[PDB]
C-alpha cells in the first residue's frame, strides 16, 4: 500500500488518476470487523487517516470539509437544537458541530468503534470533538439507526466515505426517505454528496431522487486538495419549502468566525458554495 | 512514465504528486528550450506535459482556458486589442476570439515546437490559431513585453516583478491583466507578496480563482490587475446572457461562476485581507 516512501489511493470510483503522499512514517494499519485501517505520518499533510484505501482525512486539510458539511446544514436552520451525525469516526464533524451555541444534543451513530479508538490516538485535533458533553455516541450502521428515529431531528449530518464497504447502505435512496422520516417537521440534512468533476451522473439521479421527498433540493462543494479531484460536495434537502440554501438563514458575523476558530466556512463562502460550474449547473438545472 | 502510469512530482508542491494512467506514449522530446512529452491517458485524453509538469488535459482543459480570458475580457468594457504571452496550446486564443470586440489578438511564444505540437495531439485547443484575428509572434514574452507601450487593452499571461511594470507600460490607460495565480493551497504567502506588489504599481488587484482536478491541489488562481481606479473585478462589467453562454459552448465560465471566483476559503480571505 506504501510504495517507495509513497501512499498512492486509487479507486475504481475515479479510474485512471491517483493522489499520492509522501509518507514519513508508518502510524497503524490494522483490519477492524469492518474495513481496513490504514494509519500515516505523511511528509506535508500531517496525518492521514485511511478507510479500504480511500483518504478519509489529513490533518492539513480537514478543516474545510469538516466545517462546510456541519456549517452549511446548521447555518440553513434558523435554531438547531438536537443533532445526528452518521459516521463521523475520527470526530472531526462533531467538533465542529458542537461549537453552536444553540446545539443542546449530538447523537452520532458510527459502526466501527476501532475507527474511533484510532482517531483518538492519531487524529487529536479532530477527535477533540469527543471530549463534548453534547454527545451521545451510539454504535452501529446508521442506516438501521435511522429507522429507529421519527420527528426527531433538527439537523442530521451523514459524514459518510464513498459508497462501498460498511458505507454502501448510506446510499441507498430508503435512506433518504429514512433521514426525511427522522427529521422534524423543518428539519434538514446535508450529506457527502460527491465530486461534480468525477460523478456527475450520481449526483443527478440523487436529486432527482431527494426532489421527489422534499420541497427544497440543493447541492454544495468545497475545495480540499486530498479528495479525488481536489474537491467534494454536498447534498442539502430541507423539509422547509421556505428553506432557502444559498442564503445561511443564520449569517455568522467575522466576530463569530473568529470565535469558532473557522479556517475555511464564512457566510460568502457558504453562498458561493453553490455556484457550480457551467457544465455542473446546466447538468442539475 | 513507470509501470502505465505518468506521475507528476514538483518541489513546489512536495510530498504530493498527481499520476494519470497512461493508454499510449504521442510524443517525447527535448525543443531548443524545454522536455515536450504528450500522451494518450487512459480518462483524461490527450495530455501535455513540459518538464514534466502537466500544462493541459483534453478532459479538463476549457475549466482554465475560460477563466483566464474571460475573467479580464468581461471585466474590460470594450477589449479590441488583446495580447496573450504563452499559450502554445492555442486554448486561450480559442477563447479570446468569441469576443466581437476583440479585432486583434497577438500572441507571443516563446517555444514554435509546443505550438507544433499541440496543432497534432491537441486540436480542441489548438483550433485557436485558425482565427483571423491572430498576430503570431515568437520569443521570450518578458523581453517582448519592453517592446510595446501604450498598446493593448487586455494582456493575458499563460504560462508555462519588473514583467508586472512592462505590462503595466504596454496596457492602455484603462487596461486590464490576468496571469496565470498560484493556488491559494500552495502557496498563500507568494500570492500575498505579490498582491502587495501588484498593488504598489495598480489602482486595483484582485485574485480569482478555478477548480481545475489535473492542477496540483485541483485549482489554481489568477491575478488580475487594472490601470482603471473604478474595475471592479469581481461584478462583470460585461455580465453574459444565458443564450451567450449557450452560444459560446462555454463549459465552466458563466457571470455567476465569474462572481464566485472572487470569494476565498476563510484562510486565504484572511490573508489576503486582515
Ligand atoms: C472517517 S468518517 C466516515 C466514517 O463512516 C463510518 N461508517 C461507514 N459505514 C457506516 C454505517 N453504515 N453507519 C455508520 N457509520 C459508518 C466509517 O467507519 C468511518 O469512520
Ligand atoms: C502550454 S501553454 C504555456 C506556454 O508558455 C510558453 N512559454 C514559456 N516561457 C515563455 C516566455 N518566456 N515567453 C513566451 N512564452 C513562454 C511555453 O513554451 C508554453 O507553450
Amino acid at each position: 500500500a506504501i510504495r517507495e516512501g509513497w501512499f498512492r489511493e486509487t479507486c475504481s470510483l475515479w479510474p485512471g488518476q491517483a493522489l499520492s503522499l509522501q509518507v514519513e512514517q508508518l502510524l497503524h494499519h490494522r483490519r477492524s470487523r469492518y474495513q481496513d485501517i490504514l494509519v500515516f505520518r505523511s511528509k506535508t499533510y500531517g496525518n492521514v487517516l485511511v478507510l479500504d484505501g480511500v483518504i478519509q482525512c489529513t490533518e492539513r486539510d480537514e478543516f474545510s470539509y469538516q466545517e462546510m458539511i456541519a456549517n452549511l446544514p446548521l447555518c440553513s436552520h434558523p435554531n438547531p437544537r438536537k443533532v445526528l451525525i452518521i459516521g463521523g469516526g475520527d470526530g472531526g464533524v462533531l467538533r465542529e458541530v458542537v461549537k453552536h451555541p444553540s446545539v443542546e444534543s449530538v447523537v452520532q451513530c458510527e459502526i466501527d468503534e476501532d475507527v474511533i479508538q484510532v482517531s483518538k490516538k492519531f487524529l487529536p485535533g479532530m477527535a477533540i470533538g469527543y471530549s463534548s458533553s453534547k454527545l451521545t455516541l451510539h454504535v452501529g450502521d446508521g442506516f438501521e439507526f435511522m429507522k429507529q428515529n421519527q420527528d426527531a431531528f433538527d439537523v442530521i449530518i451523514t459524514d459518510s466515505s464513498d459508497p462501498m464497504g460498511p458505507a454502501e447502505s448510506l446510499f441507498k435512496e430508503s435512506y433518504y426517505q429514512l433521514m426525511k422520516t427522522a427529521l422534524k417537521e423543518d428539519g434538514v440534512l446535508c450529506c457527502q454528496g460527491e465530486c461534480q468533476w468525477l460523478h456527475l451522473d450520481l449526483i443527478k439521479e440523487m436529486r432527482q431522487f431527494c426532489q421527489s421527498l422534499f420541497p427544497v433540493v440543493a447541492y454544495a462543494y468545497c475545495t480540499i486538495p486530498t479528495y479525488p479531484s481536489g474537491q467534494i460536495g454536498f447534498m442539502l434537502c430541507s423539509k422547509n419549502p421556505s428553506t432557502n440554501f444559498q442564503e445561511p438563514v443564520q449569517p455568522l458575523t467575522q466576530q463569530q468566525v473568529a470565535q469558532m476558530q473557522l479556517k475555511y466556512y464564512n457566510s460568502d463562502v457558504h453562498r458561493a458554495a453553490f455556484v457550480l460550474p457551467e457544465f455542473a449547473r446546466k447538468a442539475l438545472n
